[PDB]
């Protein structure tokens, strides 16, 4: 972390960055850097201390593993888009839900060790004892409250008790939502209360619905990138993917076939699945609670439309 207190974005991604296209892919060690940066413009440079702050996020980089896809490189690039997200809609938000959402995007993959809830829950792994919902998403939290709890780390010691635990719940919730399985009844019910004209945000369960939803839209976003950095970022997805479906080949078990690597001519139909069925959703639902979040949406139709390209070999 030495390093990371001296460092400095170049003056051509303090543009770039600003935007939620803005794939971080290419600065690999700009990373941690580019988190800080992104902490102190939304949250300021006066609130955080720097030392402590720095050693949480190379602790939090040494718990992120090498697995294809839930790796550090995901962690940061969740944590951008938040950042354009808070940034386009800041003042919608308290000084500490952005806080704790930039922390939780961060955090909320921690230890992923590269297999999914079912997996967890059908070979009564220790975790899906422990947790019996959203396990690994209970597991990340629970990973993010033990480094904050390390010497030098607890970058909310300068809170009091009640503004601690504020945080902490904003966390917690903010995690457990990246749960994909929570989402599909989270916007259904979001995009109910717009279409009717009931949705308040000074109503705290409707604003825990609308960061639920900022945080599917964040886990999603490779999505939004451009075509090519989109496309190669699936390649990584379903390379985890192939790996879980593979440990359950071994136990003579034909996995689900978004797992099954025999079965790769079927990637490019359950891709137009997917985004029928939950990145277009997702973004048009954020797009009319959150309006000058559109290029996420329009990146994603974008993108829906490469894909239809590819089906019938273009
Ligand atoms: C680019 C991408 N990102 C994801 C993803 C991210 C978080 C959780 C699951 C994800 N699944 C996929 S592709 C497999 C899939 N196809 C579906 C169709 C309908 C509903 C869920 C689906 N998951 N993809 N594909
Ligand atoms: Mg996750
Ligand atoms: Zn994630």
């Amino acid at each position: 972390w030495q390093g990371l207190m001296q460092f400095t974005l170049p003056v051509r991604l303090c543009k770039e960055i600003e935007l939620f296209h803005f794939d971080i892919g290419p600065f690999e060690n700009m990373w941690p850097g580019i988190f800080v940066y992104m902490v102190h413009r939304s949250c300021g440079t006066s609130c955080f201390e720097l030392e402590k702050l720095c050693r949480f996020i190379m602790s939090v980089k040494k718990n992120y593993r090498r697995v294809p896809y839930h790796n550090w490189k995901h962690a940061v690039t969740v944590a951008h888009c938040m950042y354009a997200i808070l940034q386009n809609n800041h003042t919608l938000f308290t000084d500490l839900e952005r806080k704790g959402l930039l922390i939780a995007c961060l955090c909320h993959d921690l230890d992923h060790r590269g297999f999914s809830n079912s997996y967890l829950q059908k070979f009564d792994h220790p975790l899906a004892a422990l947790y019996s919902t959203s396990t690994m998403e209970q597991h990340h939290f629970s990973q993010t409250v033990s480094i904050l709890q390390l010497e030098g780390h607890n970058i909310f010691s300068t809170l009091s008790s009640s503004e601690y635990e504020q945080v902490l719940e904003i966390i917690r919730k903010a995690i457990i939502a990246t749960d994909l399985a929570l989402y599909f009844g989270n916007r259904k019910q979001l995009e109910e209360m717009y279409q009717t004209g009931s949705l308040n945000l000074n109503n705290q369960s409707h604003r825990d619905r609308v960061i639920g939803l900022m945080m599917t839209a964040c886990d999603l976003c490779s999505v939004t990138k451009l075509w090519p950095v989109t496309k190669l970022t699936a390649n990584d997805i379903y390379a985890e993917f192939w790996a879980e479906g593979d440990e359950m080949k071994k136990l003579g078990i034909q996995p689900i076939p978004m797992m099954d690597r025999d079965k790769k001519d079927e990637v490019p139909q359950g891709q137009l699945g997917f985004y029928n069925a939950v990145a277009i959703p997702c973004y048009t639902t954020l797009t009319q609670i959150l309006p000058p979040t559109e290029p996420l949406l329009k990146a994603c139709r974008d993108n829906l439309s490469q894909w239809e390209k590819v089906i019938r070999g273009e």
